[PDB]
């Protein structure tokens, strides 16, 4: 089993072999090279509708998002191992406070992880970190981990992961914030290895809880359909092709890799479960959002306001998207805890108050409030 470890626990030899194996994968023009694998995600569009119209293959806004991306990260991993890496794609634990992106990707000189070229666009990838990036993520992820149903976890998990994409890429034209070019920035793989790790920590929690972790009773339909393009005969990877259905991608152990550990924030699995329980011993009020495709990436900010017009910051969540993305709409609410904002405005759950929403494109332009239905507010008692 190939090990994925914390980027900051990498030995200098680990780093060198990774940088080397990555340089070779990037130079490789075969179907197992970088440009080809990166294409599975956005552009060049590699999937087609029955009518010949193409769309980006990555599954977002749906329950199979973890599954689809678990296979894509594995596809890139196998290629690196094949070029000499003796270690798996390391994970960048972004739920842990950080004052800067990991060194692995920031060193400019002779670093294959600093950027990649985008053949189709004839440029290199771009990053333009937003100040918000530098905890918030711990909170967004802990709410996801608290869930005991796959579909409820998935939505919190996916929206939380979107934030890294948006705040790293920023307004840059070819970076992490575009559905089209994210997969080209090598940081995408450190981000997605961590994202796969978060799903793995959740599967261990469920196991610990005595609840289903390798199957899901919700959305039972989508989990049996194939994950394009991993199911195609043209997929040179026999492992990802063999586990190309949502149903077959739950068990990562069958994918040949493992993590150095599943200790979320220094806590063991049973400690984390005790911790999340403590959280539910408090009454909480939540804003709930119904999300669907808007054909682009957007950041949403909202304030909680007393009727008299006194407001306080409510929260922020991001949507990763772009032109030609496949249609998507979640079948449940995305929950955001606003207990604090209320307490601040000295509001009571039953007081009448407003939630003011502002949707903004990645460039900075305000998008119509028409894209999003008005949020719901509900109480979640101890
Ligand atoms: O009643 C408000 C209504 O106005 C119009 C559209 O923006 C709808 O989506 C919105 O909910
Ligand atoms: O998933 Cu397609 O991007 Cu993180």
């Amino acid at each position: 089993a190939i090990i994925r470890k914390n980027v900051n626990s990498l030995t200098p030899s680990d780093i060198k072999e990774l940088r080397d194996a990555m340089a070779k994968v990037q130079a490789d023009t075969s179907d197992n090279g970088y440009q080809k694998i990166a294409s599975y995600h956005g552009i060049p569009l590699s999937c087609h509708y029955e009518n010949g119209t193409a769309y980006a293959c990555c599954q977002h806004g749906m329950v199979t998002f973890p599954n689809w991306h678990r296979l894509l990260t594995k596809q890139m991993e196998d290629a690196l191992v094949a070029k000499g890496s003796h270690v798996g794609i390391p994970y960048w634990d972004w739920t842990t406070t950080f004052a800067n992106l990991p060194v692995l990707v920031t060193e400019e000189k002779d670093n294959s992880f600093h950027h990649a070229h985008i053949d189709v666009a004839n440029t290199d990838t771009t990053r333009s970190p937003r100040a918000q990036l530098f905890s918030f993520f711990y909170r967004q992820i802990a709410l996801a981990l608290e869930q005991t149903d796959f579909c409820d976890f998935e939505i919190q998990f996916e929206i939380g992961h979107n934030a890294i994409h948006s705040w790293v890429g920023g307004s840059s034209p070819y970076g992490m914030s575009t559905l089209h070019y994210t997969s080209y920035d090598p940081l995408f793989y450190l981000h997605h290895s961590n994202t796969d790790r978060i799903w793995s920590v959740w599967q261990a929690l469920q196991k610990y809880r005595g609840l289903p972790y390798n199957t899901a009773n919700c959305e039972i339909n989508k989990l049996v359909k194939p994950l394009k393009p991993f199911n195609l005969d043209t997929n040179p990877n026999a492992v990802t092709k063999a586990h190309s259905t949502g149903a077959t991608s739950f068990d990562y152990h069958k994918l040949g890799y493992d993590y150095d550990n599943l200790n979320f924030h220094g806590m063991t699995i049973p400690e984390l479960e005790e911790h999340l329980k403590e959280i539910q011993h408090e009454d909480r009020v939540f804003a709930g959002f119904l999300l669907r495709t808007i054909g682009q990436s957007a950041d949403v900010n909202f304030d909680v306001c007393t009727k008299d017009g006194e407001c306080t910051f409510g929260g922020t969540f991001c949507i990763l998207g772009g032109e030609h993305e496949m249609f998507w709409a979640f079948d449940r609410l995305f929950k955001y805890d606003i207990t604090t904002s209320l307490k601040h405005l000295r509001l009571d759950a039953h007081d009448d108050f407003d939630i003011k929403v502002t949707i903004k494109g990645i460039d900075g332009h305000v998008l119509s409030n028409k894209y999003l239905s008005p949020p719901t507010v509900f109480l979640a008692p101890a």
